DNA sequence: CGGGAGGCCCGCGGGCCGCCGC
DNA sequence: GCGGCGGCCCGCGGGCCTCCCG
């Protein structure tokens, strides 16, 4: 330190930044909706949201909530640019990844692999954040989860996992995997996972119990 | 589906963002520097930076980069308020928590337990956001990591690990843990971990381009 | 017995590498 | 023989719940 303690001198407010985030959020909400995955590959990093309109019994309510419009996402995710560990040198030119697009395609493949969900019942929205604006990517994703409370982000976790891998097989298969088998790596997880009965009830409770702030 | 497909209808641009992120970053830059951990506990969520002024041979450069001022952090982190996956299972009673302060303290403890790093050679800065502002925390952290590329966030990974736990006993120990034993839990990781020579050249590379 | 810090689980998804498709 | 994408590792730290202080 070398200097006295005082909480107040460390508080940061910027209401302007709060408006800026609201703006990115409302821009997200009105971007075009596509099939999962979108008809074309593209470059960029950003945020995306997945919507359900099918009739799988635990999720049937989405067919009504999302009947006339894409109102409530089941999942919101992100893909942050390859911006890594850095030392901006050579390290030659080779520019422009397709991180957002790949992740969207990846999540498509996981749903394809399940028995009980059909990919044709999913749709998506996404927003590309470029350059310096890419710093905002994980805060837009958090802002969207806070407004929508997507089921797969806040109740039935696990959709977001890539393969835990060999160094991690002792872990329990996630609630998403237990009600939507089978990504095959999920069958190599040896830990104690939750029982379908208790996940089913949580999903029901999601819909029946009011979530309005 | 919709009807078209047009990449630029999905691209967000707002140049005023550059000014706001600049402002947040200079505010962070000018907040009071304290020991690690700070001398008092405090409530709030936020972002923090760790600075080194010591003489451990690999890191010796910092004692010059940080000689006259706290310029280049060695680590940047963040602590978010309780439940950012839409909060716990509660009613209306206790909206105040200490997750930033706790988190900074944990990092101190981990440094205390190493053999080759002295806590006295460490300082920190931290910024609190509250409570409408918390969505802002990650974007400031990310800006800071991008601008300073702290060595423990970019080259010598793993200081931010919590205990992997009994589900992940077969994973490798982290580069940080290999050059800075010992958190007792890294000792219980049985995977093949990086060589110290490899890490040490990455460190040297960090301080000559 | 009560509140909060910390211990100890895993969600999410970054990055790298090998493999396949060219 | 090359580039891009998926497969397979673990980084970072969230969140629950324990237990540790009161």
């Amino acid at each position: 330190h070398n200097k006295k303690f005082d909480r107040s001198e460390h508080v940061y407010r910027n209401d302007s930044f709060l408006e800026l985030i609201k703006d990115a959020v409302r821009f997200f909400s009105g971007t075009p909706v596509h099939s999962l995955p979108p008809p074309e590959r593209f470059q960029g990093a950003g945020v995306y949201a997945l919507y359900y309109t099918g009739h799988y019994s635990l999720y049937d309510e989405y067919s009504r909530i999302n009947r006339k419009a894409y109102n409530l996402p089941i999942y919101v995710g992100k893909a942050v640019p390859a911006g890594w560990r850095q030392s901006r040198i050579s390290d030659h030119e080779t520019r422009a990844g397709s991180e957002l697009s790949n992740r969207i395609r990846e999540h498509g493949r996981n749903i394809a692999k399940t028995s009980n969900l059909d990919l044709c019942d999913f749709s998506c929205r996404f927003v590309i954040f470029e350059a310096t604006g890419s710093d905002m990517i994980s805060t837009v994703q958090a802002a969207l989860i806070k407004i929508y409370k997507p089921l797969w982000n806040t109740v039935v976790d696990g959709f977001g996992n890539h393969t835990p891998g060999a160094g991690r097989f002792a872990q329990a298969k996630s609630d998403w995997d237990v009600i939507h088998p089978g990504r095959e790596w999920a069958e190599k997880c040896t830990g104690v996972h939750s029982e379908p009965y208790f996940i089913e009830e949580r999903i029901k409770q999601y819909f029946s119990k009011s979530n309005f702030t």
